[PDB]
This record gives C-alpha cells, structure tokens and sequence, in this order.
C-alpha cells in the first residue's frame, strides 16, 4: 500500500519532487537547527501540534541508520564493500531525509499555508527553462 | 469545424504563441503537477470548474497516444519505421499538448484573469531585442 | 492515475461496454452529426454546458489523432507498417471514441436522465431471449 | 539531544524494557495487521490522532530498510560480506521496529490506557519464578 | 430439511418451476446486468433490502463453481472425465443459478409485487395447450 | 467485480484471515448445530435479520456441491479420477464452506459485536511466540 508521508499535510510527494537536490542543507545542519530552537518542545511529555510527533519520530529514524553508518564502518572485513554502503546512506537515503527533516522544520517556523503556498510559488519557477525566467529564485520568509 | 479549443476561455491559439516553443515544461512535469495538488479533485463524481473537464478529457487523450507509443514500439519489427512514429508523437503532437496542459494546470492554481493577463505582460517582454529586456522575466506567483 | 471519462455523468466506462460493440454508428458519421445541429454553439466563446466542454476536447482529440493517420501516409514508405497504423486507428482506438462522441452528441438533444435510463433498458433488453420481450428495440424521444 | 521516542504518549524506553526480546512478533506479520484491520486510516488526508501519524513514519522507516535490504542484494559483491548487512537490518535494527510498531498497533486498537495496564501487568510476571509463576500469561482483550 | 431458497420473498420453488429451460438468459448475459446497473451498491459496505444480501451471496456462490470449471479442466488425465463434469456445471447446477440469479434481478429492477404478480400470470399460460393460447407471451415490464 | 463475502457484515476476506486452516469444525458438524438451535427460524418465510439470508444461500450451495459430489459417485466411470473430484469438494471448496458457515452461526448466536471483538482477540494470541503463548485459546461465551 501507498502511504505518501506528506498526505495528510496537505502536500504530496510528486510536489516535494520538483525541489533540486541542492537545496536542502546538509543533514547535520538540519538536525542542530531542530537542536537549537526546539529542545524544549519534543522532549516534553505532551505532543504538540501534529508536526511535532512527526518531527521527533523523523529524528530518531536518522538517529538509528547513524548506528548504521558506524556498524557498517566497524564490522567488515572488505574496504572496497565499506565505502558502497557507506556512500549509500548519506547520497541515497539520506536525501529522503533531508526532504522530511526540512517540510517538517519548514512548517514549524513558517506555518503550514505558506509552506503550501511556497512550493507551487517554487513548482512554477524550476520548470520554466533557465532561458525565460528570473536568476533570482523565490526565497521562504513570511 | 474551426474549432479553437481555447475560445471558450478567453485566450486563443494565436494568444498562446507569443510563448516560444520551448518555454513549455516536458509533459512528464505536468502531469506530477496534475498528481500533486489536484489527485482528489479530477478523480471525484462532480466538475468543480469547466476546467476541470477540459482537463480530465486532456490526460486521457494522452493517455491514448501514450498507449500508442507503447504499441507502435512493440509490433513493428521495422525500427526505421518505429523510430519515426515515437519521435513525431513527443515532439510534433506532443508541443500542443503542453500548450494545453500549462494552461489548465496553471489557471486553476492562479485563476483565470491572471494567466490572460500574464500572456499579454510576456508580450511586451520577448518581442524587446535582446539589448533593452530586463533581466527578469515575468512568472506568475501566488 | 485512475480516470474514467464519464465519472462525472453517472456513467462509467464499464456501463458503456455494457452496450455491444456493433451498436454505436461509425465516427465520421459523428463528426457529420455535431456539425449540422449544433455547430454554432461548439465555435461560440461562451461554454453553454459541461457537455459541450467535453465534447470540443473530444472533436480535437480525434481532429489530431486522425492527423496521425495522415502523416503516416507520407512518411512512411512501408506498406507492412502502414497498414497496421490505420487498422489500429480505426478499429482499438476507434472504438473508444466511437462511443465517447456518442455519449455526448445523443445526450445534449435527449438530456442526461433519458440516456442513463435508455442504457440499461436497451442494455437489458439484448440479453433476453428471443420472443418473451417487446418485440422492437427501445429508441430516444426527444 | 535525548529524543525519548515514547515519552509523548505515556510509556518510556526504560518502561518497555519489561518485555523480552522475544515477546514480538515479527515484522512481515504486523504489517499484515495494520493494513487488515487499518487501510482507510493511514490513507486518508486527516489524522484522526498521533497515534496514526506516529505510524506513518514508523511504517516508512521500515520502507526505507527493506529497500536497503534489497539494494546491499544486488550491488554488493561478496556474497560472504552481503548477507553480514541483511542479517542486521533484520535482527538488531528490527528489534527496535518489532517494538516500535506492536506500541502503536495495541495502542490503537486497544486503547492507550489498556497498555499502559498491561505494560505494568506483564511486569509482575516476568519477575516472578517459575515455581510460582501461572503459565497463562496475560494478553489483550478488546 | 427443507430450506425454499424462495420462501421468504412471496414465491416458492414449485411456482418457478413453471418457467421453462429458455426463459432465463445465459450465466454471462446475468452476471453482466448485475455488473452493469448495481456495482455501486452491491459492493458497499452497507446492506441494502435483503435482495442484495441474497444477490451478493449468490453471485461468489458461481464464482466459486467458476474455480471447479477451471480446475477441472487442468488437473484431470482424462478427457472423457473432464467432459462430463464442465458439461454437468454448465447445465444442470448452472440451470439452478440461472434461476436464483433472474429472480434476484427481475425484484430490484421491477419490484416484488410486480415478479409475483407474473409468475402467476405466466403460470396460466404455460399451463394452457399450444392449441389454446395466445402466441405473444406475457412480457416483464412495470 | 470484486465482491467481497464479509463487506457488508464487519469484517472483511483479509481480517478472516487470522484464523488459521484447523480452527474451523467440519461442514458435517455445524449443519448439526445450524438445525438444533435454529429450525423455526430459517424456515418461516419472514426474515429476522440479514444473518439469516445470508445463511440460506450459504447452506444450499453446499445442498448442491453435496449433490455434485453424490453424482460424480454414480456417473463418473474411472475410480481413480472419481477420488480426485471427491477430494475437491470437501478439502479445498469446504475450507471456504466451513469458513462461511462459521461467521453466520457465530455471529447469529453471539451476536455481532463479539465476534468481531473475538476475531481481533484470536489475532493478538496467533502471533505470539510459543514461549510466552498461553494454552488457553479465547473461545466464545454468550
């Protein structure tokens, strides 16, 4: 079955597609600006707002294939099979992650109806070819 | 016949040429935009716009001549004669299809006004010799 | 995605197999017909009801498709190639909107109650055996 | 930071320690459990509540490391060094998703509160010894 | 004991008897009537008046004599045995359902009151000679 | 199309599923018990409940797969080829039988509501491992 993660945010994953994979910051950048403004909200005993327990379920889904990313770099006999697995998770996978770490942070700082309202603002821009639009590409603020 | 499938909209096929040819997005784009922010409108038992029905009887007319680049590829063992029916159906049908998917997938995002306005207003930007143009042409934003 | 072309309507596209194939009159046929009653309210910029939206996409659908036809007529030096394009126009393809047309030219001069009732009582009335039924088939009244 | 991942909805990790290693069911047969009883659920566009949404990303972690499964299958060489990744995604890192989805599936069905009892009244039977320890252990009941 | 699959709905088994071996349609010819105009009710999760709880328990009921005309026809060494047993399901069981799936048809298109109200009236005339009959038989309409 | 036995009632083919293959008694066992409590019921021509429909037309389609298998016994001329008809019907036809004529006693004498509280409550003893799995299997009580 189709789960779509961003489904019931208003959002899809065919939307999410059409951000370039430069974009998004690295994934330790990510997880320190959700490690310097937010601390005190996802530990706490009470979930807020429904972005929160998405958020902190996010985290500690990186924060297992880490252990992964040590485990594989520990118990393998063969350099040349270290570096594919490696590579993988911070190219491949880890590029799933930063989509779900930065909607999740977006919509924290800036609300959900401007998020929405960004990404078809974005969704125009980046199919028009680079000879008939702005250099300057659509920024996130409110 | 004459029959102007814009007419009943307010631009026509002669208003739609100031764009160039290839300003238009590929048609793998469109419709990941059609089945990003419009899923649950074009698949349910009532047309919410008139375009909507223009446009749900425009995937499926693709929907037919993709059909057909699938069959024109596998019974006819000629590839000279297989590698002029896909390359026509991409390229010499495929630039009206994109004509009119852009204007149904970014009229309902935008309306109907701003898209008729916004045509006239890349008029007066292409048609300036390439000495005296801005460098930022207009898109249309939310 | 999954569309039907007549989820609007109350029809589906399995109650209009639900008719045989021998039933529907040829396309040209059709296009003869939307072009001697209602010709001038197709080209008219205003959009009189949600049946002729459909059925302008669909006149164009088949104008461009049978352009196809065309062009493999000139371009294509191959008659073992040649004929199996326009024997797949006419007949797969061709039975769709055969019966797509159809649906729209014989429902805006009976209105949309008496088709969706004259497809299951004509589509009722083939399946019974030869002589316990009224002996004529059921016919539109306008 | 210390994300607890249970903390938000009443239990911790020091509280489902209680539970053995062997007390879960496996992974190939929850999944054939939260999509029986719950597929209109974790389909539809609104949350009915965090448990659900807890469920998501829980079930597409699980995604993600069934694809890596499948990806170390056929790209990596040794065939001595492949099944050392397989045989970790399915035992050490599956032991923490055996836990993480039978929390939020006999939490949702069940209530959170029945749980939370039977958390409690597991652990005052593990502990007991097994001269004086009933053989009928406790399970759920609607 | 006797179960009258009819007795409940006004008629019993010794009044549809009167209808002749080719008074019903074929099996195909009824299964298509029922996929044609009731779909929409037959499988939604609500049960409507007690035809359709009868109808949808009769249509699995060939649909699984369906799977023994299959698997008869595959797993059996002779060909003289595998001739009586497809021959047997298409006329002697099938003649039953062709019988329980008419009447199941003919209430939800035309009522209750109106089927019972001619079976009697085909009941007098099969009954009468050939000599001392009308030729036109009473025809199924409201 | 695609109907489902269970869908009206509850549950559905997939959460039936739970159940294993040897939970249920033989089709020779319950018709005992579908004629001692019940006999005023299904044979007065009102209906009580959809139960009961649903289980008329559930028990006299195993009145004619016992009546097949009674005729293959006296027509059918090669002894080896019998048996394999013979073990058709009340191994792989009986198991759906059996599954069939087990929901509409259960659910007529306990009601509805336990049996779908009891189909959840075998689910969660089914799968879990024999080493903490109580001996005592949940059964019925009205």
């Amino acid at each position: 079955m189709d789960i779509d993660p961003y489904k019931e945010f208003g959002a899809t994953v065919e939307l999410l597609s059409f951000l370039p994979s430069d974009f998004f910051p690295s994934v330790r950048d990510l997880l320190d600006t959700a490690a310097a403004l937010y601390r005190d909200a996802l530990e706490s005993p009470e979930h807020c707002s429904p972005h929160h327990t998405a958020l902190r379920q996010a985290i500690l889904c990186w924060g297992d294939l880490m252990t992964l990313a040590t485990w594989v770099g520990t118990n393998l006999e063969d350099p040349a099979s270290r570096d594919l697995v490696v590579s993988y998770v911070n190219t491949n996978v880890g590029l799933k992650f930063r989509q779900l770490l930065w909607f999740h942070i977006s919509c924290l700082t800036f609300g959900r109806e401007t998020v929405l309202e960004y990404l078809v603002s974005f969704g125009v821009w980046i199919r028009t070819p680079p000879a008939y639009r702005p250099p300057n590409a659509p920024i996130l603020s409110t």
